[PDB]
C-alpha cells in the first residue's frame, strides 16, 4: 500500500515475525541511496505502512531484509548476512508486493500485485 | 569450484546463456565490496573458474548478477535491474554453489555443494 | 476460509486468473478419493468458498491446479498438464493457505494461513 | 539419463539422501499409471537410472516423491505426505532434469537439463 512486503519462513511454514526491512530509494544522478523507512515485521510477517502514495515515485528501490540478524535471534545461523532486494518501479498505478520465502540456506521472490 | 553458479531461465525451462556475473569480497576494515572477478555465463548457464582456491578465502561476498540486461537482450523487461546475493564463507572446506532460478518477475535461490 | 489458494503466474507476474482447480479429500480405511469442490480462480488469482469450517476435518486433501489449461488458454505450453498438491491436515483450528507460484516451466507452493 | 533428478533438503541446505522416488508413464489409452521405476536418491540427492534412453518414449510422466516418509526417518513431519511431479515429454532428444527442492512446509520444482 502502495508497497507491501510478506516475510515467510518457509522451514517452519508460518511468517517470519520481528525481520528488519529496510527500505531505499537509488538517487537519478549519483548511484547512492537513501534511506526512506525501517520496519520490523509484525506476527504476520508483514510490514504495513512502509511508504505512501505520495512518496512511492517511480525511480529504483531497495528492500533490505536482515535475515542474519533474524536467524540468529532464533539461535540458528543463516547463509545470507542480508538480503536485498533491488526493482524498477515504473507504472505507479499499481500495487507492488514484494515479498521474501526464506530458509537459512535458501531464499525466493516474486512482483505481486 | 569452489564457488560455482548456474542461471536458469524459468520462464523458458533453459539455462540463462550469456549473462554477466560480477563477483565481489568485502574487505575487512573497511566496509568496502571490492571486484574479484567478472564471467558471462555459458550456454549451460555456468560460470566456470570464477575464483581459486588460495583466493577463496572465508569472509563475506556477493554474487551480482545482471538480470536487466540479460532481458533486456533478449527483447525483455525484468522487474529487477540486477540481482546480488550476499552470502557468508566461513567453511573453506566446501564447495560453495550458488545458482539464480530467473524469471522476468521472480527469482530464487539456495545454498548447493 | 478455512481452506485458501492463490495462484501467481510469475512468468508474467500477474495473478493466475481463470484456472480451474478441485479439491478433493481422501476417504480413511478406503483408498478413495472424492472431489469436494471444484472452482475457477477469479481475477486475483483467488478461489473463495473451498470448503466450509463444518466440512473441514482432519485428513489428507488435494488440490488439483489445471495448469496445462490454463496455459494453453493463454496460448502457451506447460510442461505439467496439471499439478496436484496434496497435504495433511491434523489442526484444524488453523486457516491453510496453500499457493501455487507458476511459470510454463516452473512451480512452487508453501504452506501459508 | 535422459531423466533425471535432484532432490535438495533447502531447510538444511544439504542433499535429500534416501528418499524414495517412483517413476511412472501415463499409459495413452486408459487413463492410468504404470509404474517404471522405483529408486532411492544417494548421499549427493540424485538417483541415477530412472529410465533408459530405449524406454524413454514420448508421452506424459509422474515423479513420485515420498516426502513425508523422508521427514519421518528424520523425527521430523511433512504438510505433504507425498510429491508428484507429473510432465509431458514431446522432444525424446533432450535430457530433462527435473530437481526438488524441499522443506518441511514447501518445496519447489523447475525443468532443467
Amino acid at each position: 500500500s502502495p508497497l507491501s512486503t510478506h516475510v515467510l519462513n518457509i522451514a517452519q511454514g508460518v511468517p517470519g515475525a520481528n525481520m528488519t526491512i529496510v527500505l531505499h530509494r537509488l538517487d537519478p544522478v549519483s548511484s547512492a541511496w537513501n534511506i526512506l523507512t525501517t520496519g520490523i515485521t509484525n506476527d504476520d510477517g508483514r510490514c504495513p505502512g512502509l511508504i505512501t502514495k505520495e512518496n512511492f515515485i517511480a525511480g529504483v528501490y531497495k528492500m533490505r531484509f536482515e535475515t542474519g540478524k533474524y536467524w540468529d535471534a532464533l539461535g540458528e545461523t543463516c547463509f545470507y548476512p542480508y538480503v536485498e532486494i533491488v526493482f524498477t518501479i515504473t507504472n505507479t498505478s499499481q500495487h507492488y508486493h514484494v515479498p521474501l520465502l526464506l530458509s537459512r540456506f535458501s531464499y525466493s521472490t516474486y512482483r505481486g500485485s
